[PDB]
């Protein structure tokens, strides 16, 4: 299949690593809003509009499939682009609930939920898990982490600080931690490292990247071969400018 | 005199504030692109047709002048828009270069810029003081002072870190430091201190506000009443939620 793939930015390149990686698709279109981008810290009505552009900005490029890398339109416009759209949309969102009804059986261990503050408030997240018979879930909107990772910041007092900041309210140790947002599987190892250090712990929490969970929700769906694509064709596009993007994306993806 | 302001979100309110201190304008309508917020970290041919289009946004209000209370905007768009323009079109850099022009007879006082990555990469503020005679003059991108300030963190530790992490390279005490972008006045107090400390000082260098800068251009160049206008009439506009924006208006103006 000819496939897109929907971000406000640059974020999505972690979502495209996984694809890369598992060498799934022969041809792959990028589009990353990077004029508009960040949504996450923006109101529901324009993230819906925005992705009911996105898929304008797709239809004449004859996809067969969208995926929508980003968790914060995956989680407020997806179900309005789906009715607007005669091919299949796959959002990042569900397939991490799929990850966790496989790899989390007790029902009460402590999740915890990170995205954009648009993302929480949305319970896109707190509801699904719901309604697969979690019971222990928190929730937490860690808003600047994004813009931290936009300008490399994925080291340092500056980064463990916001960590802090976010992190010290807790009052649940999480087991799990989804990473509910594209930028965060840049900083997994760190906060990894942060609940290892402040909890005296042997282990990490258990880490669910969204990328990667959407790669094997596809291949289940859609039974698809991993290792079958060497060469594939991949498009960057942008709003702003994509010059920019590509440059980004040299660093995201290598 | 009906008048316009422009911005890229809310950081216009510091403009406003200024503005309405000086109760110089019986009508102001006050217009955010916070749909597209921030414009700071993008590139300039987004950024001029940005400010082009909130040439669009103003025509059924009938204004008489148009404020860009934006920095980047100013830095970038400011021509094209002028030239595009049937009313006058003031920014916020030039104002700022003479209130220096005033203050600062030294034309070899040590200046220190701080702005988005998109002002600094202009350096329209470098060109405009070269223009002026002020040659000894350094720049800094302080790129997460911005999301900072919109999640309302103007003390603490994280701001402390953040101040560090952009000013700690810096061996030049500067004598004026220009708050060359919309949001810096809410912490301006903080990059006092941080200098007084840093450079361990009695008294801080002088801060350049935009907002006071412009509202003293203004009033030499229309020759206006202050508080003239104790009840002004304050339309509030965005292209997000104007909700949303409305309610940082009251944090932001109070
Ligand atoms: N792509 C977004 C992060 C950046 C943004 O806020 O637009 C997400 O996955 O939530
Ligand atoms: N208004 C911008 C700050 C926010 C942005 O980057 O849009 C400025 O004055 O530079």
């Amino acid at each position: 299949m000819k496939i897109g793939v929907f971000d406000s930015g640059v974020g999505g390149f972690s979502v495209l690593k996984s694809l890369l990686k598992a060498q799934i698709f022969d041809k792959i279109i990028y589009y990353g809003d990077s004029a508009r981008v960040p949504y996450g810290t923006k109101d529901p009505t324009t993230i819906k509009q925005f992705g009911l552009e996105a898929l304008d900005f797709f239809k004449p490029h004859k996809i067969e499939l969208l995926i929508v890398a980003c968790n914060t339109a995956s989680a407020l416009a997806l179900e309005e682009m789906q009715k607007h759209s005669k091919i299949p949309i796959v959002g990042v969102i569900e397939p991490s609930i799929l990850a966790i009804k496989q790899q989390v059986k007790d029902k009460n261990a402590p999740i915890l939920v990170l995205g954009t503050k648009a993302t929480i408030q949305s319970n896109a997240y707190d509801n699904a898990l719901k309604q697969q018979g979690y019971l222990n879930v928190s929730h937490l909107a860690t808003s600047l982490f994004v813009p931290l990772i936009e300008e490399n910041i994925l080291e340092g007092e500056l980064l463990e600080t916001c960590m802090r900041y976010y992190f010290t309210p807790l009052e649940i140790l999480p087991e799990v931690v989804i990473l509910g947002c594209t930028h965060f599987p840049l900083i997994a190892q760190k906060i990894e490292g942060y609940f290892m250090e402040h909890f005296a712990l042997s282990t990490p929490p258990l880490l669910i990247h969204s990328g990667d969970a959407i790669v094997e929700y596809l291949q289940q769906k859609y039974t698809l071969k991993k290792n079958a694509c060497t060469f594939p064709k991949v498009e960057f596009h942008a709003s702003g400018d994509v010059v920019w993007l590509e440059k980004q994306a040299k660093e995201w993806l290598k």
